[PDB]
Protein backbone atom coordinates (compact mmCIF):
# COMPACT_ATOMS: atom_id res chain seq x y z
CA UNK A 1 0.00 0.00 0.00
CA UNK A 2 2.94 2.54 -0.55
CA UNK A 3 2.12 1.14 -3.96
CA UNK A 4 -0.86 3.77 -4.11
CA UNK A 5 1.65 6.60 -3.07
CA UNK A 6 3.76 5.52 -5.96
CA UNK A 7 1.21 5.48 -8.82
CA UNK A 8 0.30 9.00 -7.01
CA UNK A 9 4.12 10.39 -7.11
CA UNK A 10 3.50 9.25 -10.81
CA UNK A 11 1.23 11.16 -11.75
CA UNK A 12 1.67 14.08 -9.80
CA UNK A 13 5.76 14.17 -11.44
CA UNK A 14 4.98 12.32 -14.51
CA UNK A 15 8.08 9.90 -13.72
CA UNK A 16 8.55 6.10 -12.66
CA UNK A 17 11.65 5.47 -10.84
CA UNK A 18 12.80 2.12 -10.30
CA UNK A 19 16.11 0.45 -9.16
CA UNK A 20 17.91 -0.99 -11.65
CA UNK A 21 17.93 -4.43 -12.97
CA UNK A 22 21.36 -4.45 -14.27
CA UNK A 23 22.70 -3.24 -11.52
CA UNK A 24 23.01 -4.64 -7.59
CA UNK A 25 24.97 -1.88 -6.27
CA UNK A 26 21.43 0.43 -4.94
CA UNK A 27 23.22 3.34 -6.46
CA UNK A 28 21.36 2.85 -10.19
CA UNK A 29 17.91 3.68 -11.22
CA UNK A 30 15.85 3.91 -14.28
CA UNK A 31 13.87 6.76 -14.68
CA UNK A 32 10.97 6.82 -16.89
CA UNK A 33 9.91 10.75 -17.50
CA UNK A 34 7.26 11.92 -20.24
CA UNK A 35 3.77 13.11 -21.06
CA UNK A 36 6.66 12.08 -25.75
CA UNK A 37 9.23 10.05 -23.26
CA UNK A 38 12.36 10.01 -22.11
CA UNK A 39 14.30 7.29 -20.01
CA UNK A 40 17.58 7.67 -18.65
CA UNK A 41 19.69 6.08 -15.47
CA UNK A 42 20.61 8.18 -12.83
CA UNK A 43 24.23 6.67 -10.54
CA UNK A 44 24.78 8.28 -7.25
CA UNK A 45 28.31 8.72 -6.43
CA UNK A 46 30.03 9.87 -3.11
CA UNK A 47 32.45 9.39 -0.94
CA UNK A 48 35.91 11.65 -1.99
CA UNK A 49 34.31 15.66 -0.96
CA UNK A 50 31.45 13.30 1.45
CA UNK A 51 29.09 15.14 -1.31
CA UNK A 52 26.27 12.86 -3.82
CA UNK A 53 27.38 13.81 -7.63
CA UNK A 54 24.62 12.49 -9.89
CA UNK A 55 25.76 10.75 -13.12
CA UNK A 56 22.82 10.74 -15.90
CA UNK A 57 23.18 8.17 -18.49
CA UNK A 58 20.41 8.65 -21.41
CA UNK A 59 18.44 5.53 -22.52
CA UNK A 60 17.82 5.51 -25.87
CA UNK A 61 16.68 2.16 -27.30
CA UNK A 62 13.20 1.83 -25.95
CA UNK A 63 12.60 4.35 -28.76
CA UNK A 64 11.19 4.12 -32.66
CA UNK A 65 12.93 6.03 -35.13
CA UNK A 66 10.16 8.32 -34.87
CA UNK A 67 10.44 8.67 -31.14
CA UNK A 68 13.99 9.35 -31.37
CA UNK A 69 13.46 11.85 -34.08
CA UNK A 70 10.41 13.60 -31.85
CA UNK A 71 13.20 14.04 -29.01
CA UNK A 72 15.62 15.43 -31.10
CA UNK A 73 13.75 18.57 -32.19
CA UNK A 74 12.54 19.72 -28.78
CA UNK A 75 15.70 18.42 -26.22
CA UNK A 76 18.63 20.19 -25.73
CA UNK A 77 21.90 18.55 -27.39
CA UNK A 78 23.50 17.61 -23.53
CA UNK A 79 20.58 15.32 -22.50
CA UNK A 80 21.91 13.03 -25.57
CA UNK A 81 25.27 12.81 -23.48
CA UNK A 82 26.86 11.85 -20.03
CA UNK A 83 26.36 14.17 -17.57
CA UNK A 84 27.61 14.32 -14.13
CA UNK A 85 26.14 17.22 -11.24
CA UNK A 86 25.87 17.67 -7.90
CA UNK A 87 21.96 16.00 -6.14
CA UNK A 88 21.99 19.89 -5.31
CA UNK A 89 20.76 20.56 -8.55
CA UNK A 90 19.41 17.30 -9.37
CA UNK A 91 15.68 18.86 -9.06
CA UNK A 92 16.53 22.02 -11.94
CA UNK A 93 17.70 19.18 -14.31
CA UNK A 94 14.59 17.43 -13.91
CA UNK A 95 12.81 20.48 -14.40
CA UNK A 96 14.68 21.30 -17.76
CA UNK A 97 13.73 17.79 -18.70
CA UNK A 98 10.34 18.58 -18.20
CA UNK A 99 10.02 21.75 -20.10
CA UNK A 100 11.75 20.63 -22.73
CA UNK A 101 8.89 17.49 -23.04
CA UNK A 102 5.86 20.00 -22.80
CA UNK B 1 13.86 0.19 -0.93
CA UNK B 2 10.56 1.77 -1.33
CA UNK B 3 12.29 4.45 1.08
CA UNK B 4 14.91 4.94 -1.06
CA UNK B 5 12.47 5.76 -4.25
CA UNK B 6 11.17 8.25 -2.14
CA UNK B 7 14.49 9.69 -1.07
CA UNK B 8 14.85 9.81 -4.95
CA UNK B 9 11.58 11.43 -5.39
CA UNK B 10 11.96 14.32 -2.93
CA UNK B 11 15.48 14.82 -4.53
CA UNK B 12 14.07 14.40 -7.99
CA UNK B 13 10.65 16.00 -7.73
CA UNK B 14 11.32 18.04 -4.47
CA UNK B 15 7.77 16.93 -3.21
CA UNK B 16 7.52 14.19 -0.60
CA UNK B 17 4.08 12.25 -0.01
CA UNK B 18 3.97 12.11 4.04
CA UNK B 19 1.27 9.74 4.12
CA UNK B 20 -1.92 8.70 3.26
CA UNK B 21 -5.20 7.83 5.15
CA UNK B 22 -8.76 6.94 3.73
CA UNK B 23 -11.57 8.55 5.67
CA UNK B 24 -14.22 11.60 2.71
CA UNK B 25 -12.24 9.47 0.57
CA UNK B 26 -8.28 8.96 -0.22
CA UNK B 27 -6.47 11.67 1.46
CA UNK B 28 -2.80 12.64 1.13
CA UNK B 29 -0.71 14.71 3.15
CA UNK B 30 1.83 16.57 0.66
CA UNK B 31 5.09 18.79 1.38
CA UNK B 32 6.47 20.53 -1.85
CA UNK B 33 9.51 22.73 -1.52
CA UNK B 34 13.00 23.94 -2.97
CA UNK B 35 16.00 30.99 1.77
CA UNK B 36 13.44 28.38 0.46
CA UNK B 37 10.08 27.97 0.80
CA UNK B 38 8.08 25.27 1.39
CA UNK B 39 4.02 24.56 0.43
CA UNK B 40 2.19 22.14 3.10
CA UNK B 41 -1.27 20.49 1.18
CA UNK B 42 -3.70 18.02 0.69
CA UNK B 43 -5.07 15.68 -1.99
CA UNK B 44 -8.17 14.02 -2.11
CA UNK B 45 -9.66 11.54 -4.37
CA UNK B 46 -13.52 11.24 -5.44
CA UNK B 47 -11.92 10.87 -11.02
CA UNK B 48 -11.29 14.21 -9.58
CA UNK B 49 -8.57 15.48 -7.20
CA UNK B 50 -9.70 18.16 -4.32
CA UNK B 51 -6.57 20.25 -3.33
CA UNK B 52 -6.51 22.07 0.28
CA UNK B 53 -3.62 24.14 1.11
CA UNK B 54 -2.11 23.40 4.67
CA UNK B 55 -1.07 26.86 6.02
CA UNK B 56 -0.99 25.64 10.28
CA UNK B 57 2.86 25.37 10.40
CA UNK B 58 3.47 28.23 8.43
CA UNK B 59 4.98 31.41 10.30
CA UNK B 60 3.37 34.78 9.76
CA UNK B 61 6.82 35.59 7.86
CA UNK B 62 6.68 32.70 5.72
CA UNK B 63 2.81 33.60 4.44
CA UNK B 64 3.96 36.96 3.83
CA UNK B 65 6.56 34.96 1.71
CA UNK B 66 4.75 32.64 0.23
CA UNK B 67 1.82 35.23 -0.44
CA UNK B 68 4.02 37.74 -2.58
CA UNK B 69 4.96 34.62 -5.29
CA UNK B 70 1.93 32.53 -4.87
CA UNK B 71 -0.98 33.26 -6.86
CA UNK B 72 -4.23 33.54 -4.68
CA UNK B 73 -6.04 30.19 -5.88
CA UNK B 74 -3.04 27.88 -3.58
CA UNK B 75 -4.51 29.70 -0.65
CA UNK B 76 -8.01 28.33 -1.55
CA UNK B 77 -9.57 24.63 -1.93
CA UNK B 78 -10.02 24.01 -5.34
CA UNK B 79 -11.12 20.79 -7.45
CA UNK B 80 -10.04 19.72 -11.04
CA UNK B 81 -9.52 16.64 -13.13
CA UNK B 82 -6.63 13.92 -12.93
CA UNK B 83 -5.65 14.69 -16.38
CA UNK B 84 -4.76 18.66 -15.00
CA UNK B 85 -2.84 17.28 -12.08
CA UNK B 86 1.10 17.36 -12.95
CA UNK B 87 0.31 21.25 -14.65
CA UNK B 88 -0.47 21.86 -10.87
CA UNK B 89 2.18 20.24 -9.37
CA UNK B 90 4.12 22.32 -12.04
CA UNK B 91 2.46 25.54 -11.25
CA UNK B 92 3.43 25.10 -7.62
CA UNK B 93 7.05 24.44 -8.15
CA UNK B 94 7.12 27.47 -10.59
CA UNK B 95 6.01 29.56 -8.26
CA UNK B 96 8.20 28.20 -5.02
CA UNK B 97 11.28 28.88 -7.44
CA UNK B 98 11.24 32.82 -7.27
Amino acid sequence: NSEVIKDLYEYLCNVRVHKSYEDDSGLWFDISQGTSIMDYKLGFVKGQAQVTEVIYAPVLKQRSTEELYSLQSKLPEYLFETLSFPLSSLNQFYNKIAKSLN
